[PDB]
């Protein structure tokens, strides 16, 4: 997973991340990187 929430951004059918990962919708552990 990547970063977890708390970070200004509008989630798109994912959750939130707080700084983009590598990948690009990959999400497990808080919010997804938006």
């Amino acid at each position: 997973g990547c970063k977890p929430k708390g970070a200004p951004c509008s989630p798109l059918m994912y959750p939130c991340c707080t700084g983009p990962c590598p990948g690009a919708g990959w999400l497990m552990k808080d919010c997804l990187c938006c």
